[PDB]
């Protein structure tokens, strides 16, 4: 039963706790109630029944919204209304400190129910459902410092804040007939987007009229930073790869393959310079214990070997064109963070947007063993014993705090290199 | 210069930042000044010039002392004195947030200097130096709830608190002539011990008359818990090993070797039961696709193989005698924590009292590759592919949060096992 308990009991429950996604930790409190996700965080008042303050967890906490008597104030003709009962927190999948699938919040006053639905999705969206017995008005939030950024669209209403790059965009049913607050009778479900202006997330948020919606959004001054053209070209490239290759880890691997393939010749060049070199290294030159030694005075080797049509500084050059590929891929990783956390896992790496030893420990050892065999063929001297150390053991250990995805790019590139270098003849 | 920068620049500075010991983070504040070490933590008042409160970091913060108008109150005939100037914080090796070799604190009133020296050693000791122009009295601290535990020794004075197992033991020069507070003229250096009653640390704290001092301390009721006899027998055994083998990592390895050596026969037994078994496994019994299959009804194998003089449940039994060896060694690790942090490092593992993946990542892979080859000889069937997984990959990953030392015990034991099992004939 030891073997049964390991293959079923300790094998069918290990991935459930391991890949356990973060729950919506709800915190009820006195004169406040707070709703926390992995990226989103909301401060709610339980007396007026409104959104007090709104933070942003990604890349440090960011206070991006403060109640400007606009955060869904149920008001009838200028004056707002208050509750007649406590709020109740409806949710889905009640976990100890808070639900883990969905969280609703029930505010009710006399004849009106303001329901705050918050799904545990990657988006920064949340629903404001509402019912009424007599017509009422409810305020709309805005993060824009001055009202030049806000745009009264046909069915939507944007409020962009270029300082924090925070966008308040909600969908209403009042086509173009918009007066400040939201006037409502009966019942209505409202879809709100509040967060950064990540176009991929907006596409998921409002895929019905996104193309009509993005044309307006681009023309907002400050929305489109200069680099967003190329940057988003690459972003949608990776969106197409993910929507071809089931997830992002593969998308990196093909991207690595693409990157190495599109600019191949270097391996020829870096080895042609090395073919003539690794053919004529100190053993073929046969000058090791020779005419002199340090107290620099090289005076022969460099100039005497500076006859063959080779390219010195081979391994030291690739880095200079590797930084742009690294920085481009890294910035893309910091763009898809929300997707990563909720888009399942690759194989063992639950999130590729995270670092530390606990994810990149296996990339590290794979790099080590792969580098070992690659570093075997090169340098027929005794540098290998010292050459295995410098590359594999030192630099990735220094750089082990990077997002796991970058180590996936690196490691895939190294497997390619090994298989590419492996052409024994 | 790439190779020079890796062998000297990025090789002679890597261990300095890596093995950087924790500094004494000093926190000056309004009407308080706090002195923090890796285990010790003191709250000082800068008006009366005394020790307000004393915590204990090891295994969670523990408030073990509160000012009972006894924490070094400079008083002349009942009434205490106050400062005439600010305190100054003298130290050694001024690092950004606080010194990292030694910290002194200068209180002065009129004619008396109370100096609080605090070394960055493993001990819970600190010095109270003092100078005076006219005789004065200074209070002595006590953590004992009631004054049955305190003992006026010849030169020392203990104040043990059995509830928290916290001992206040200081050395004075007044041989047996002790009246409450400390009466002093001229200048004197006082050696104070305040913390848990770890006998090894006391030996280092007062090695002059420790043997005379420990006889008194044992007879304090509550000091000696029943298990301290055996427990400290083992503790001083490890103290002797460390004082033979340069450090603790080796002391484990020999201890493992000792533990495996003192009770060897099992390998014979666990393999004799396995010799007859691994000789006559399903391939020699030659009954694999046979008379029946699950829907349990074993009915033959167990009873039909229950003729040879073997010992089934071989690999499952050792665990039961491994827990006591584990728990004994683990508890010892949690005893020497202070030593570990400041007693250098073994090879790569800077502290063996810590856990996580970042220290035991190399033990893990070494276990994996070592188990692989050990699991090769055993089980000539195709269980190995599944048998390598269960032991190496699963259980240590589950148990990867244990102190690194326990993984050193385990891994050393596994290397022994491999070399021991390796007797191909």
């Amino acid at each position: 039963m030891v073997l049964r308990k390991v293959v079923a009991i300790l094998l069918a429950i290990l991935p459930i706790f391991l890949f356990a996604v973060e729950p919506i930790k709800v915190v009820r409190s006195e004169k406040e109630i707070v709703v926390l996700t992995r990226f989103e965080e909301y401060h709610f008042d339980l007396e007026k029944g409104i959104l007090k303050d709104f933070y942003t967890l990604v890349d440090g906490r960011k206070h991006v919204f403060t109640y400007g008597n606009d955060g869904f104030d149920v008001l009838d003709e200028g004056t707002p209304l208050t509750v007649i009962e406590e709020p109740i927190v409806t949710g889905v999948g009640k976990v100890s400190e808070g639900f883990s699938d969905e969280v609703s919040i029930v505010y009710n006053y006399g004849y009106v129910k303001k329901i705050f639905t918050i799904k545990n999705n990657e988006n920064y969206t949340f629903f404001v459902d509402i019912e009424n017995s007599k017509p009422v008005d409810v305020t709309v939030p805005r993060v824009s410092v001055d009202t030049s950024t806000d745009r009264y669209l046909e069915n939507y209403f944007a409020s962009f804040n270029p300082k924090t790059r925070t966008l308040v965009l909600l969908k209403h049913d009042e086509g173009l007939l918009f007066e400040g607050t939201l006037k409502v009778n009966g019942q209505k479900r409202f879809i709100v987007f509040m967060g950064p202006n990540k176009r991929t997330l907006i596409k998921k948020a409002f895929p019905e009229d996104y193309d009509v919606l993005i044309k307006a959004l681009v023309n907002i001054p400050g929305f489109n930073k200069w680099y967003d053209s190329v940057f988003y070209g690459l972003v949608w490239f990776f969106w197409w790869l993910k929507d071809l290759t089931k997830n992002f880890g593969w998308a990196i691997m093909l991207f690595t393959l693409i990157v190495r393939l599109i600019l191949y010749p270097l391996y020829h060049a870096q080895t042609k310079s090395l073919i003539n070199m690794r053919k004529l290294q100190p053993q073929i030159e046969a000058i090791k214990k020779k005419y002199k030694d340090p107290t620099k005075q090289q005076e022969a080797l460099l100039k005497l070997y500076r006859e063959a049509g080779v390219n010195p500084a081979s391994g030291c050059l690739m880095l200079l064109i590797q930084l742009p590929i690294f920085m481009l891929l890294w910035s893309v990783i910091r763009y898809y963070v929300e997707e990563f956390a909720y888009s399942g896992s690759f194989l063992i790496w639950k999130d590729l947007s995270a670092g530390g030893f606990s994810n990149n420990w296996l990339f590290l050892v794979i790099t080590i063993v792969a580098s070992y065999y690659t570093t075997l063929l090169t340098s027929q001297d005794a540098r290998t014993a010292w050459q295995g150390i410098i590359m594999s053991v030192i630099f990735p250990f220094l750089f082990v705090g990077l997002p796991s995805g970058l180590f996936l790019y690196y490691a895939t590139n190294t497997l390619i290199q090994l298989a590419v270098t492996y052409y024994t003849y």
